[PDB]
């Protein structure tokens, strides 16, 4: 079901959230080899989770589920929201701007807690 992926992709997305906070404490502790690789393994779960979640939403589409539509419309804004300000972080590391690394980290840290509510409000919607 459509229930049974969104699930699926919410895992995903919970084990970017646990490889984002070990990656934290790396950038803390100035480990910049485990980072990069930290990096590299979230950009790899980002893309998975962004390719559920556009399947999710046709899905919906094609169901005519329409509330599920408007939510997953709102959600999938946010997450390119949280993307971009990855991506920035990944230059500012490339970049060696530990100054921005840090903004941005703390940036996509409050864009994913807001995010959180209407996340919870899809998988009941579905």
């Amino acid at each position: 079901s459509v229930k049974s992926e969104y699930a699926e992709a919410a895992a995903v997305g919970q084990e970017a959230v646990a490889v984002f906070n070990t990656m934290k404490a790396a950038f803390q502790n100035g480990d910049k080899e485990a980072v990069a690789q930290y990096l590299a393994r979230l950009a790899s779960l980002y893309t998975r989770h962004e390719e559920l979640l556009n399947r999710i939403l046709e899905k919906a589409r094609r169901e005519g589920n329409k509330e599920a539509v408007t939510l997953m419309n709102e959600f999938t804004a946010t997450f390119q929201t949280g993307k971009s300000i990855f991506n920035a972080m990944v230059a500012a590391f490339k970049n060696g701007d530990d100054d921005s690394f840090e903004s941005y980290l703390q940036a996509l840290e409050k864009v994913t807690a807001k995010g959180e509510t209407l996340a919870d409000q899809i998988a009941k919607a579905l």
